[PDB]
């Protein structure tokens, strides 16, 4: 539970991975989507999985589709 966590950790001081992680977004699943498109999609039955995954992402993130990205 929360209190099981929030004391301190003291795992890593050297916070080398200067890479903020907003969560949701849709990076990998977009990349997978456009990759599926490129391979054998445009329309196809084989891309719908990634197209669906592409929306839930952004809906959750809080944008019902981007402007253009």
């Amino acid at each position: 539970m929360t209190e099981t966590d929030k004391k301190q950790e003291q795992e890593n001081h050297a916070e080398c991975e200067d890479k903020p992680k907003p969560c949701c977004v849709c990076k990998p699943e977009k990349e997978e989507r456009d990759t599926c498109i490129l391979f054998n999609g445009q329309d196809s039955e084989k891309c719908k999985e990634f197209i669906e995954k592409y929306k839930e992402c952004m809906k959750g993130y809080g944008f019902e589709v981007p402007s253009a990205n």
